[PDB]
């Protein structure tokens, strides 16, 4: 069937292409390349044209190591990007922030999608979430962005990865955010070492247990870069391979960089699935 | 998941990487690009360089719509004797005719690639004479042909049963077991559902337990499904290659081998992560 939000449908029977809008100067990948309006506005455009089926805006780098963006900072950085978007084109617009202000005023702002890499805990995202009614995207990750790559460690991963999903969708619901509103992100490169990744990917199909949408994110990450050796800008086939693999285990949304290749990828996917 | 030839063994707990190299001027894709002998060596070292560990040399383009054996012979047997004097790789012979594989063996070729599994007349005879590996390819009709109407009652039982009958022809011809390896012939004699149900179904193939060889780079499975010209199909091609892979396919015949060892790389981390 298909994820609703505000009028919108989303079939989830199908992979669906998430582009991402970084509107940063420090995103790992593509810092600085999207940062004015105009230009922003341009790349969405491309990515629609592409084949997205939602757009992800983001003004905080969460890469390991990242620097603190001030609240106003980052409502500068999102919310003109939201309305602009929203104005202009029928599309899923996703927001990938943890501020309580920037989850108001974005939904505010005509958004309709909470990707929070920090599951709603920092002070008052929960409470701000809840109230716009949107669905919320939730993510696995160990440790925060500055200490998360310091030595991870699991027992077992996948048990680790349902303990924590388990927990905050009580919490969520809890909160009076229904079930049905959730998606879940296991997190790659968050709080995992390149092996902890591909055990991941190797296993994702086990997370379907809840019943929930899966969102996953891989593009022109570390678990790509250091298998192949490559600059970011140059990890288009590895990313699209870790794509076409969820997507096989039946991974509902991949958010990426390259839409127009993915989407391709998601094609062939589609066809061996529905064969 | 081990496979020796003339002291050259090949890797096949891992997925390997089969570079296509035709020397034909009218192949489907790359028809006229690499017809003389220096471009087709050049050819060759990118893809080596890239990561191919299997160079597979065609002198005869087998697509929906013949070629003489002077002509044919005339373009693989030099280009094979330069690879094998010049690299240490695995060089495979993408021909149906006795004589060309005779002399492509000769040259110091390692596999027969035989899109008409020895069918031919003295094709099976002149391939044991040479003891070399041998892969046959599933095809329903042939190529002027084969792609008017494909039909299938069952799509898998017929190439178990196409597999199952070549098989003991090679055996009861002098070839042991282990010196085969199959290939179910994407696009040949199978229209665009046919040739995803085969994908779909690919893991199934396993039960011979031999070497599975897949060629899907560029083909109409993909066209049909993006509308780009073949050379815009690199994406596609990649995508039908690691779904193959993912179910355990050893050899990947392509175009774009920088891109499919790449996406190898991922899939081979995947599978041993378990
Ligand atoms: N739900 C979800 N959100 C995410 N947001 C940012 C990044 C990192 O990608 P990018 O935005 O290009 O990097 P940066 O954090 O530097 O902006 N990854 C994910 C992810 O895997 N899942
Ligand atoms: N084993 C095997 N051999 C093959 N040889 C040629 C082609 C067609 O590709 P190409 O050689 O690039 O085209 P052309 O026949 O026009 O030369 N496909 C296969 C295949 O799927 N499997
Ligand atoms: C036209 C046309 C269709 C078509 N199909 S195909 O799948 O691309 C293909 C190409 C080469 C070979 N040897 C077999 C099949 N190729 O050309
Ligand atoms: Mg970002
Ligand atoms: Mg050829």
């Amino acid at each position: 069937m298909h994820l609703t939000a505000r009028g919108l449908t989303l079939d989830l029977s199908r992979p669906q292409v998430m582009g991402i809008l970084n509107v940063t100067p420090d995103s790992f990948s593509d810092g600085g390349c999207h940062n004015n309006l105009d230009q922003a506005l341009q790349h969405a455009q491309r990515m629609l044209s592409a084949g997205a089926t939602l757009i992800d805006i983001g003004g905080e780098s969460t890469r390991p190591g990242a620097a603190e963006v001030s609240e106003q900072e980052e409502l500068d950085r999102v919310v003109p990007v939201v309305e602009a978007l929203a104005q202009r084109f029928d599309v899923w617009l996703s927001v990938d922030t943890s501020k309580a202000a920037v989850i108001t005023e974005s939904a505010h702002a005509g958004a309709h999608l909470i990707n929070d890499i920090r599951s709603l805990q920092e002070p008052g995202a929960l409470e701000a979430a809840a109230k716009t009614g949107l669905p919320v995207c939730l993510m696995h990750m160990q440790g925060q962005p500055k200490n998360m790559q310091h030595s991870p460690y699991y027992d077992d991963l996948m048990t680790d990865i349902n303990r924590f999903f388990q927990h905050h969708i009580e919490r969520c619901v809890a909160a009076g955010i229904a079930k049905n509103k959730l998606l879940l992100d296991p997190g790659f490169g968050f709080g995992k070492n390149l092996a902890h990744n591909y055990q991941l990917l190797a296993h994702l199909s086990e997370l379907h247990h809840f019943e929930l949408p899966l969102l996953v994110g891989m593009s022109r990450k570390s678990m790509v870069g250091q298998l192949l050796n490559v600059p970011p800008q140059q990890r288009v086939i590895g990313s699209v391979a870790c794509a076409v693999i969820a997507a096989m285990q039946g991974a509902q949304i991949i958010r990426v960089h390259d839409v127009k290749e993915t989407v391709e990828a998601m094609c062939i996917v589609e066809a061996t699935r529905s064969a």
